[PDB]
């Protein structure tokens, strides 16, 4: 099909980002300069009002919208658009002072004072009332303004409250979940252990470092409630948005948890996604760090992109990146010349219809005054950051055909938030080596190196759309999910699972009496022991004429109908099966019993690539470090050839294509400089 | 004026002794008797009494026990000694905490503390201000005219903060004064529009907190300033009766360094506190013989702090505390090796101290510091190596009374700023672990120490014009006013050196807008446009005077105007662009060093400045690295200390002849120094 699917009314790639004139109302000269600089930076879309509550309502019921009126008209006049934010991300001081109930109580049951941001009690009726009301005012005043493009609801939702109100909300939530049956809750959580059985709903409290933290069922269900109540707060926020502005798409900005760029762990975005119109996220890779290559980092970014793109199977919106550096890393090193362009192109390549920044103009003071922005304190255009921002903008202006385009994949990696939660909470294995999302990226690596399109999906997605489904460490899995995987393989799908998959149900309750019969039958084997190793421990697995290094985990395997593809070579399970395959119905299922070195995954997945005919959208010959990614329109392929190394790289096109920017025809060998990106069109 | 002596106390001798706590031994007249005899044998003469003696002075409220202290004053006087009398506010009795809980601190997390420890009173409480002032008054009434009384030791190691509602209100009143009750001004200064933090009533503003607001830099900064001010106010309150009843008695309080790298104490702005004291005094606990640096590097750090604290009031300072052996609270409590105590004491005198004072005289039998070093061990022996080396120091000091009150003018200044330290440390940016501001200053001190060139480490509260060479590294925060002073300084012939991450931010931690401040741009004939922050494994290099020098941590991209390019970067995207610049401005010169460069760079750079400006030691002595030569100057003569801070024999060469202050022997030419040996030498002017 390849039919374009737009997420906003914009038929151009958005460029710009967080704009905060509310910090400059006393500086009209700066405000005027902004418009001209926006034109010079080729930016067109600005996210306004994320923390402007005290600017909009300096005193309770006393409103000041005129500065905002003016910002709307001015941005419209230069041909810009506004992404309007609701301001719930930071309550005014007056509000905390008059309504203390909006201040959080943390898990150690300490009531917080006013300060910071993103930290309201998510249950408080007052904060729900106020936020919905100011949202209603905003939607009334600006809803049909021609500059408006999208709603940016709150900012970076996350965190928890453990106040009395929240305790009660949690009790009600549990009553709904377990159908008011305390026996069912007790059974699910296995509270007979350490005499924790609850005999009244009133007894149940959120987990705490000074209370109860030894009940996994309580811990998991608490995380679930935190997600549901967050989403509830959001719905309450958007009621006036849906009533008065049904024509305006709604998003909220997702995060990656620091360093490894893993999915945000504080909220189940797979559940949140269903409540949004378009997915948006905030990406802050620590480019040029000294513990990994540029390629590894880019590969991680690519993975997160494939995840947030896949949530709604439609273009996503990069809501935030820094055009230079951040303020809050251990080392706030700036992007090198070329790296900003490269990173931006990579966002487009994995499905983004925007390049948006935090921030437009560096705050003169306070916590993020040294966070990167388009415009430095010097107010110069004569700046490498500003110039490279302008170059990205000029490029995007030529890429409007890519807007709304999709990019189907034959390969999916299954990720599961609740599984991540339950696995991290589990007392077992080795705390420091569980590393679930990182492991997923290790299975992503061979496909990234081969430029094979991947979806990172959740159990909410249709499995059958794929030739290959990879589910590492699916430790927590429900019988429903199991049944769907069973169906997937039986109908012809290829399924790969690993060590520490299928241990536990959705209650974190161990599956009893051996492996679940469906898994045992699909895989033609079953795990009987997980061997957890110390850091210096090693094993190896011999596979296709090669011995591959094993660290961290091994699985003793009992064979039923399965073929043994590889074996362990040391320890008490030396020469026992380590890697298996099994024909099940029209499909196949592979078990990888140990954590093996990169080359193992290269060689193992190469076989499935050949067997299942997994190809890149457009083949490009290149060394490691060069990423080729594509987006597909009905009449053409758009292909990004990206040099994520600090060397020149020779690449080869086997087919003629057109440079998207210059029009130039191109085929054969070409040279990319360090961080160079070529964007090409190939006619279909 | 001409090198004239300036005496800080009535003593014409170098104080030797330290904290004396007979209040812990009142049931042991044998120990108190032995104390006096051993005081004679150790040649100690000055003792700090009463530092934690409140509970001994007022065992219950309104019930006093001064007789034991009377006998202490008389007894110490009898054997020819003096008393530094301390006020006891350093630790309140348990009855006081119990009856008046308002004196207990509320920490940053808003937890009320229980009674215990020390140094930890609420600095706002009217009750504690009144009780401490009153007992101070009883003390001055009773001992003020006693001949043994030498100096007041007000409280002990001031430090810490309180966040109780009393303190919140006092902070609010402080802020109203500072900003002229103008909430717009406060909100503008702190940039509170960011994250919707704008305050619409003074009652909303509270101190920063781990469970509240810790993301507003201006609030954090102003809170530290208020902590300093409120501490000083408490001090003034303490000393009211001391001024009334004993105006002729000098007042001090003991300062600290902050652990490991011996950096200036970070808890209080001493450049502000110094103005309130008659004399500066401080407590030195270097971790001698540690396994991570040479004895020479540590000694250099110590000398840096000495230069700082001497320079605060540009007069001799008083070493109030050091250990004659080991301490109790270090991760590794290693004792001084034989000779090291003598050496370190001499170093203290050489950089300006008119005292060698210990903590403590006699080891505590129990509690937290029962294993802290002291002159007298638990065995009460004079046979002790510690006792003997203390005695040797005493014997040496008795021959050194001519050094008392001598000063030591320097032609080189290093500018340090407490508020800059605060603001740079709190800032979100650069790299947390590599900012290392005070350490960096020590890096710039290093070549001058290695050349025995006298250095003042000054604050913006000082006359810049008195120096040839002013070194102000990483002056991230700086006011318009200080900038103007710098400008004048260079214009009238001053030579100024600044570095990366200097002049970024004003006194509100508000970023200077629109490029570098005009005055600085003009002065240096260049401007910084980008600060490159590097990862630990990252490296660069600067080519300068024909050599490559290694760069780590920070680089600065530089735009040239009138300035001469002296050195350039050699790698990364700013390769072959300027890293080191010089610029003539009016009668003076301004140098900018763009990157953080290895030791040898500073050696060569500053060597050139030393030749250029004719920077010399007071007396040249030829020696290898790790021998420190430092001097004090009298009208009639120079007193020169030649100190071997290495663990080996050391050949040293005097070109002019001098007289050994201990033996009278005239010496000249080569001299061998054994390990840790000091030579104290006199040269007639
Ligand atoms: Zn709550
Ligand atoms: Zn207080």
């Amino acid at each position: 099909k390849y039919e374009r699917t737009y997420t906003t009314q914009a038929n151009f790639i958005l460029h710009g980002g967080d704009y905060n004139p509310d910090q400059w109302l006393d500086r009209p000269d700066i405000l005027q300069a902004d418009l001209e600089l926006m034109k010079l930076s080729h930016t067109n879309t600005f996210t306004v009002g994320v923390f402007a509550w005290s600017a909009l309502e300096p005193e309770e019921g006393v409103y000041r919208f005129e500065w905002l009126d003016k910002v709307f008209d001015d941005i419209y006049r230069i041909g810009g658009r506004v992404i309007l934010a609701t301001p719930s991300g930071a309550r005014p001081a007056w509000l905390s002072q008059k309504y203390p109930e909006v201040l959080r109580v943390n898990a150690a049951r300490v009531r917080q004072l006013h300060g910071g941001r993103h930290n309201h009690c998510f249950t408080s009726s007052v904060y729900r009332e106020k936020t919905q009301h100011i949202n209603r005012l905003l939607a009334e005043r600006y809803g049909d303004h021609p500059a408006l493009l999208m709603w940016h609801v709150s900012n970076e939702y996350g965190g928890e409250c453990h106040c009395n109100l929240c305790q009660e909300a949690f009790r009600e939530w549990l009553k709904k979940k377990y159908n008011h049956d305390l026996d069912a809750l007790n059974a699910a959580w296995w509270t007979s252990f350490w005499s924790h059985t609850y005999t009244d709903w009133s007894q149940i409290e959120s987990p705490s470092p000074i209370g109860e933290h030894t009940i996994h069922g309580l811990n998991l269900d608490w995380k679930r409630f935190v997600t549901d109540q967050t989403i509830s707060f959001f719905e309450n926020e958007i009621v006036p948005l849906r009533e008065l502005t049904p024509h305006i798409p709604i998003t909220t900005n997702f995060m990656a948890d620091t360093h490894d760029l893993i999915p945000f762990q504080g909220l189940d975005y797979s559940k949140f996604a269903k409540h949004l119109d378009v997915i948006s996220w905030d990406a802050y890779p620590a480019w040029h760090n000294d513990w990994e290559s540029t390629a590894d980092l880019a590969m991680k970014v690519g993975f997160i992109n494939d995840l947030y793109r896949s949530l709604k199977q439609q273009p996503f919106l990069l809501m935030e990146c820094t055009p230079s550096l951040v303020n809050w890393h251990k080392v706030n090193k700036a992007k090198r010349p070329g790296m900003h362009f490269l990173s931006s192109m990579q966002m487009i390549a994995h499905g983004s219809d925007s390049i948006l920044y935090f921030q437009w103009r560096k705050s003169r003071g306070s916590f993020e005054k040294f966070h990167g922005a388009v415009v430095d304190h010097d107010n110069r255009t004569d700046s490498r950051v500003f110039q490279e921002v302008a170059e990205v903008g000029k490029a995007l202006k030529k890429m409007s055909g890519i807007v709304g385009t999709n990019r189907p994949a034959e390969v999916a990696i299954l990720y599961d938030w609740e599984n991540n939660w339950a696995l991290n909470d589990a007392q077992g294995f080795a705390a420091e080596t569980k590393r679930y999302p990182q492991t997923l990226v290790q299975h992503y690596r061979p496909f990234w190196e081969r430029d094979i399109p991947v979806d990172v999906i959740t159990k909410e997605h249709d499995f059958s759309r794929y030739k290959l489904l990879i589910a590492p460490m699916l430790y927590l899995v429900s019988e429903e999910t199991i049944a769907r995987l069973k169906e997937f393989v039986a109908n012809g799908g290829t399924l790969v699972m690993t060590y520490i998959s299928g241990i536990v149900d959705e209650h974190d309750l161990a599956y009893l009496g051996g492996w679940h019969q469906d898994l045992r039958e699909m895989f033609g084997m079953e795990p009987i022991e997980t061997d957890t190793l110390y850091p210096r421990d090693r094993n190896s697995v011999h596979y296709r004429g090669r011995s591959y290094e094993l660290k961290d985990y091994a699985t003793v395997i009992k064979i039923h109908a399965a073929t043994v593809e590889g074996v362990y070579e040391d320890d008490f399970y030396a020469d026992t099966p380590a890697v298996t395959s099994n024909q099940y119905g029209k499909g196949q299922a592979y078990y990888i019993g140990g954590r093996l070195e990169d080359q193992f995954h290269r060689d193992f997945y190469q076989e499935l690539m050949e067997k299942l005919d997994l190809r890149p959208v457009l083949f490009v010959k290149h060394e490691k470090g060069v990423s080729v990614q594509a987006r597909q329109a009905p009449e053409c392929d758009y292909v990004f050839i990206m040099n994520f190394t600090e060397e020149k790289q020779a690449v080869v096109l086997e087919e003629k294509v057109k440079d998207l920017f210059t029009g130039e025809e191109i085929v054969g060998e070409i040279m990319l400089d360090k961080y160079e990106v070529r964007v090409v069109e190939k006619r279909r």
